[PDB]
Parts: C-alpha cells; structure tokens; sequence
C-alpha cells in the first residue's frame, strides 16, 4: 500500500480548489493520503520529509482509526486540510518547524478514538481514566502517535538534531493537547484578554502556543464552515457518535444529556444553533482578529448558523 502511493499524482483540476477553506474532500477518498502528501509538499516541499518514511507514517495512521462514525480517517483529514489552508495563508507567520509538526498533528489528533468523550471515560471508571487523569483521550491520542514515529522507518524526523526532534514533539503534544474543548474556553478568553488590552506578541513562545492551541481548535470544528450540504451530513455522523456513547448509557439504565439522547432527535437544530453562538462563532471571531486572512472561515459558519434558523422555524 504505502509503495504505490509515492507514484501518486494529484488531478489538475483539483490543484486550486483544495487551497480553498470550504473545499470538500468526501468524494475524493481512494485520494486521501494522496491528498496529504500534495498537502505536504507545498506546505514544505518534497526535499522536507523522505519520502518513503513519510507514506509508511501515513499508512500506519490510517490503520489506526477506526471505524466509528465521526471520530475516524475522513475526520483527520478534513481537519489537515483546514490546518493547511490556513498555513498557505499565513506564510510569513511560523517557523519552519511549526508547519512540519502541525501538519503532522492535525494527521494525529484523534488516532484511536474509541467514540466516547471524557466524561464517559472518567466516569466508569477506563483504564485510560486511571492512567490519564485530565485530558483523557487528548494524551492518549499522543501515546498513539509517538508509538506510531517509533516503528521500523517511521520516524518521519530523522534528519533533525536531538534539539529540532524535541522541540517539534513539544509543538505536537500541546497541539493535540489543545484540541480538548475543555481548555479552549480558557485559553479564548484569555486571548480575547490580550488582544483588547493590546499586549499580544507573537515573539512571545506561550502567546504563539495559546494561537496554535486556538487554530487546533478552529480546525478540529472546521466542518461547520463547509458548504450547507456538507455541513448538514457532517452533523448526523458527529450525532450517531453522540446517541451511540448515550446508548451505552441506556444499556446500564441511565438517561445520558440532552445531547446524547436519540429521542430528542427533534432538538438537535437547536443544539446547533446553542453550539454555534457558544462555541463556533467566538472561535472563528477570536481567530480572525488575530488571523485576518481567515475571515473565510468566520463568513461561512455565519452561514450555517443562518441555515440552521431556517431550520428552526421551518423553511
Ligand atoms: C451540539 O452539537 C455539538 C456539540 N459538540 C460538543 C462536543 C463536546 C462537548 C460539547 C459541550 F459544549 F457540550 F461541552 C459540545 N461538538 C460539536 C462539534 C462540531 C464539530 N465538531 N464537534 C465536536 C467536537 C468535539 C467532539 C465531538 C464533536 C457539535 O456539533
Ligand atoms: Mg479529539
Ligand atoms: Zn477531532
């Protein structure tokens, strides 16, 4: 598998659609980790990563999603695209080291996700609750990749000294870290804090890691910035995952959260609506006023949000 996919060539007429943020990659699937490798080469270029490494890394990653219905290799991807569509349009702003890791990161972010949150996991008591107290999945998804580097001519950086090698796994801990939503709502609003006041500095190591934890963010949702129909499908995969933690739930005799529930299949519009004000539109806010070439994505999750109150009150 991983010899055939160095021979991979991307279609011409798919060379400027993917630079776009609302580009869609569900119909392009035998393409994917093609589709990652071209993602690489532009971002980098072909002399950054070997080659051969770097298709049995991906290979190896694509093993190790599974197939639950949201949190799976489609996922990956889509949030890699987002994270590289940004980079193409923030050039000037990271280091060389940045946009090798969070690229890789992205790849990442879920490796392994079984389809239950943290709470679930801290709850009934997971081996993973005991091993990993906070940030459940978030560290685990970490053990999964590092593991994955340290196979047989997986390591994608090994042409780096033992300083760059530490430095980027520095970049993709906090990285993946940063993609549990328990930490953006602190790390939001202290940005909103310093951008106000006026005290942001990107020169700053801990002010770029807060913007990185806050683009992880902004990618890991990004599937509420897509076209309507895309992000109307992309929602019932992200609720099947949800009801099928909350039948777990049901199996023992409890009634899991609103959210969790398939018999209020009926409020999940106004779920949407809830998410997008809470959560959604304050990220992608943040996001622009500290990225101002990423209005793209802040225009269509406005979008949606309008689509979903048609929706609501029936159109
Ligand atoms: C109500 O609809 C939704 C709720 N959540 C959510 C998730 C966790 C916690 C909470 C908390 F805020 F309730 F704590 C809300 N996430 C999404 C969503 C949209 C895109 N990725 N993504 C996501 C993000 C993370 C996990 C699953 C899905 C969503 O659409
Ligand atoms: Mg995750
Ligand atoms: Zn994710």
């Amino acid at each position: 598998e991983w010899q055939g996919l160095m021979q991979f060539t991307l279609p011409v007429r798919l060379c400027k659609e993917i630079e776009l943020f609302h580009f869609d990659i569900g119909p392009f699937e035998n393409m994917w980790p093609g589709i990652f490798v071209y993602m690489v080469h532009r971002s980098c270029g072909t002399s950054c990563f070997e080659l051969e490494k770097l298709c049995r890394f991906i290979m190896s990653v694509k093993k190790n999603y599974r197939r639950v219905p949201y949190h799976n290799w489609k996922h990956a991807v889509t949030v890699a695209h987002c994270m590289y569509a940004i980079l193409q349009n923030n050039h000037t702003l990271f280091t060389d080291l940045e946009r090798k890791g969070l690229l890789i990161a992205c790849l990442c972010h879920d490796l392994d996700h079984r389809g239950f949150s943290n709470s679930y996991l801290q709850k009934f008591d997971h081996p993973l609750a005991a091993l990993y107290s906070t940030s459940t999945m978030e560290q685990h998804h970490f053990s999964q990749t590092v593991s994955i580097l340290q196979l047989e001519g997986h390591n994608i950086f090994s042409t780096l000294s033992s300083s760059e090698y530490e430095q980027v796994l520095e970049i993709i801990r906090k990285a993946i870290i940063a993609t549990d939503l328990a930490l953006y709502f602190g790390n939001r609003k202290q940005l909103e804090e310093m951008y106000q006041t006026g005290s942001l500095n990107l020169n700053n190591q801990s002010h770029r890691d807060r913007v990185i934890g806050l683009m992880m963010t902004a990618c890991d949702l990004c599937s509420v910035t897509k076209l309507w129909p895309v992000t109307k499908l992309t929602a019932n995969d992200i609720y099947a995952e949800f009801w099928a933690e909350g039948d777990e739930m049901k199996k023992l005799g409890i009634q899991p959260i609103p959210m969790m529930d398939r018999d209020k299949k009926d409020e999940v519009p106004q779920g949407q609506l809830g998410f997008y004000n809470a959560v959604a539109i304050p990220c992608y806010t943040t996001l622009t006023q500290i990225l101002p070439p990423t209005e793209p994505l802040l225009k269509a999750c406005r979008d949606n949000l309008s689509q979903w109150e048609k929706v609501i009150r029936g159109e």
